[PDB]
């Protein structure tokens, strides 16, 4: 019985082969059939090739070593090599080139979600060419994906010497039977195929995973659309920022590039952006997702009044200073996507670029109260719940689980209404004690917000709503102003709270404002249309942004 | 008597002023005198400029309108406005030219290390043009030195009405007989003399300088070339990487692009490296300080192996991969320089440059154990004494203040000789109980590394001196290799134990190799010279990792 997984790297997860190149310059440059392939495996265990798969040598001790190889070829052939032939270039090209084979990582993935030990062992050197940066991110994308990734240039072993499978083996921990075992090349898959491990024969993906598929009895080829990746709550980078006496925001922090800060909404956490973190970080951007203030590891003091849109755009500014950041791009989600709005506002040299999700862009009324402007629409009944201090507290912290998994539901998932709130005397009035999960979330998911909320509770949270007068005071101060720094607003279309139309009027404010929608999407965003938010958000980033 | 000081932005902190543009394009253009400057006041208090500089409006809503006043201005004058005239044009180039002021800073930073409490009062606008950021930089750079920053577009005042100097004493929380402030325009400093402020008009900075140290009492002008900006550990973003089930690695991180990890030596800390964090990211660098496995708020496991430096590098290599890091460029001092060649020799996909103060690349001797290597030498007998565990952890821990008084010295500071160490029985065998403060140290800051040291004590750091014989089977791997990525070298002249000339042959394995050297400095390299170390390492970071 199968339990382990291990795939080769050239011609299996990466595509195309770094070999299916060597050929390929011959026939380009019409050299004589393999007098470069031969150049390249010469001296077989002792040549300059295994030295640097062994770790012996970088590839650039190698490079002059292969170039060297390539005249003695040519000299028994009786033909002449060019004279602008570069060994450098044409591995610089086929690495450039060589990108993940996605299909082959998702069946990898769906067999690790089922519990298999998954292995990328390789023939591989050690890069130090200036150019290696390319080859360092692919590894990085492909390695976090698996259990073990087995390079021969760094146990000084190589495919196909029979002490590499016997190592790959002991770190298994793992029989050769339990071992499926994908490779391209024929004489490296037989030392396995010889200690009684399955193997596969890896030309073309379809027919590998047809292979992969009926050996392993569990569907790989012609799956549904899987989820982006997520977050490991323990294997993020964590950090901490005092940006007053009582007052620390906490971060999770991935990637480099551009500095995107991501703002969540009530009542959530860093951990609502779980699957757009490792997507933007792969995107080229530095990623700092934030515990808002009053939840999670941030500060929760009980003042109402800390919670207001001026402090805690003070205490966001304050952030940036102390992590040395002249600028990020503030993306948000409710009332992280209303904080987001006043950002660009207030602050706007600090303000690379500005996204909300669902969030339109609220302008104050002069001529009206916010709580009078609350009540003129029935959909923010909720809002005027939360006032009263105490009350929603005691009815949100009396089951956390069952907070939740009420609160976190798609579209076509009810269980909540958000008018008459107040009438009917509580948001989960008509609520099961026991609600069923959502399609949306995990139950170790909604655990991880109980946890979350077991530090500082609702009150800190629930506050964030209780500045309506001081924060209309502040916004009036604003009425005389444009966003004029890059845009975008996001509308979901099952959002019954942040209707689409209620943006209809934000490019009179952001004459420049650039859209994107989502059709058949709930009020979690994020969540709900992982893909979809990626997408908008990337495509808006890489425009927009930088 | 004096215990505040207030100065503007304009003509007083940042130079060239930005009007001193405005009457420079004039001349340039050959335009009627105070053409431009006319429609720049225009309205008074009612006028557009006063509604930027009050927040009404932002830059870019008010270029326009400028514009509009330059064609009233014109048609007044009876002359014509050129057909290539750009009023942001104008402005661009006028804040991208306007630079800090360094002696003005200077005496800024001199007043508040005698006690005074420090501000910036300005006049200034809501910065949403394209090029933003430039401004936004120097006004992080400046900020960062000052207890207030007063901004006329947040406050909604304006100088010289006399509402933003109330303003400014109930901030100040003094008495106006207690305050100097300094201006370059005239009509702004008579409400602050009004209220008796002592005040000063700013044209050329000496003159300034000589009325502001004859006024304070305090030296300011003239006075020795001052350290460049270190870190105040609570002011910092505190970052937590979970490596390995058991092993945590903490690290402070300052400033945006190329990231630069920072690895300090024996018996150190992140703290190391005050002086170069603030200098790095102010020269465009992401700074990642680490507390090295075994110290402050890094895990710090009491076995031997998990200190050898194969398990030390593959744990900086997951600490990059976690953080979402391809690459970043390592520099070492003392152990920290041994692991940083290490990471090059090893992993040159993820190092993006190496960098190494005092320690030389040491190569292993095939041909002698490395115990008899050590023995070789008589001024690394200290590393032999670190050998027996318990023995050097016992005298270390006995009295910690005593302990990194006795280390942390000068050149010309002694207190201890490196040779004949287990002879005499101990580092500390022939130093006083209470050694003397060197002048590299503050009280404070020994403190810092007590209390530091207080968590996990000596057993982790003094285990990186115990794995010479792992190490050396390690390292001999690599004998074949040469270090092709870019690498700096830098010695310290007076580094009795890393001597310069330890370094002599480092050509012959690290062909491209650039160098830096320090005169009159000693083995605390970062403490000893800091200007000079951040000098080489800006240079060199500038020319060779992006
Ligand atoms: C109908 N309406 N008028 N004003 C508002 C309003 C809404 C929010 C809000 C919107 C999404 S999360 C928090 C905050 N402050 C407000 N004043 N809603
Ligand atoms: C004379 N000598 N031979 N080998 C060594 C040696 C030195 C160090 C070292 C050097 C600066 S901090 C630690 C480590 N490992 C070694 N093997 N020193």
């Amino acid at each position: 019985t199968l339990r382990a997984a291990v795939f080769d790297l050239d011609g299996v997860l990466a595509l195309p082969a770094v070999f299916g190149v060597l050929g390929r310059t011959e026939e380009a440059l019409a050299l004589p059939r393999g007098l470069l392939n031969d150049a390249f495996q010469k001296g077989g265990p002792e040549g300059a090739t295994t030295r640097l798969m062994k770790g012996e040598i970088t590839l650039s001790q190698w490079i002059p070593l292969m170039e060297e190889n390539c005249r003695k070829c040519s000299e028994t052939a009786k033909v002449c090599l060019p004279k602008n032939f570069s060994i450098k270039e044409i591995f610089d090209k086929a690495i450039s080139a060589r990108k993940i084979n996605r299909p082959m990582l998702q069946a990898a993935l769906m067999l690790r979600k089922k519990g298999f030990t998954t292995a990328i062992l390789t023939n591989t050197w050690l890069d130090d060419r200036a150019e290696r940066d390319g080859l360092a991110q692919l590894m990085c994308e492909l390695k976090m994906h698996f259990d073990f990734l087995i390079e021969s240039c760094q146990v000084g072993m190589v495919k196909p010497e029979p002490q590499i499978y016997k190592f790959l083996l002991d770190t298994l921990k793992a029989s050769p039977s339990e071992v499926v075992f994908l490779d391209d090349i024929g004489a490296n898959l037989k030392p396995a195929r010889d200690l009684g491990m399955v193997t596969i024969l890896v030309q073309d993906t379809d027919t590998a995973l047809k292979e992969l598929e009926k050996v392993t009895g569990i569907q790989l080829l012609n799956t549904p659309a899987p989820l982006p990746t997520s977050c490991n709550p323990s294997d993020m980078s964590h950090g901490y920022v005092t940006v007053k006496p009582r007052v620390r925001l906490h971060f999770v922090e991935l990637g480099s590039g551009p500095a995107v800060c991501l703002c969540h909404g009530f009542p959530e956490s860093w951990y609502s952006w779980r699957y757009q973190i490792p997507a933007l970080a792969q995107a080229g951007y530095r990623v700092l997702a934030m515990d808002m203030k009053g939840y999670g590891e941030s500060s929760a003091p009980p003042e109402i009044e800390e919670y207001c849109m001026e402090v805690l755009c003070k205490e966001m500014v304050t952030f940036l200073d102390k992590l040395g950041l002249s600028q990020a791009v503030f993306i948000g989600h409710d009332w992280g996507g209303m904080l987001v709005w006043y950002m660009a506002l207030f602050y706007p040299e600090r303000v690379r670029a500005v996204a909300s999700l669902n969030t339109p862009f609220i302008p104050a009324n002069p001529n009206m109260s916010p709580l009078e402007s609350i009540k003129a629409n029935p959909v923010f009944d909720y809002q005027l719940y939360f006032q009263e201090p105490g009350v929603a507290e005691a009815e949100l912290e009396q089951n956390l689980s069952r907070t939740f998994k009420s609160l976190f539901r798609a579209s076509d998932e009810s269980v909540l209404s958000m008018h008459k709130v107040c009438e009917a005397g509580g948001l989960f009035v008509n609520s099961p004690e026991e609600p069923s999960l959502s399609r949306m979330v995990t139950e170790e998911e909604i655990q991880f917000y109980v946890q979350q909320f077991k530090k500082s509770g609702f009150r800190g949270p629930l506050n964030w709503y209780r500045n309506m007068e001081r924060n209309w005071k502040w916004a009036c101060k604003s009425l005389g102003r444009k966003i004029l720094i890059p845009a975008l607003m996001v509308t979901a279309e099952k959002d019954f709270v942040l209707v689409p139309q209620m943006s209809q009027h934000m490019e009179d404010w952001i004459p420049h404002l650039k859209r994107g929608h989502i059709e058949d999407c709930g009020h979690w965003t994020q969540m709900d249309k992982p893909t979809e938010v990626n997408q908008i958000l990337i495509k808006w980033l890489d425009s927009d942004a930088r």
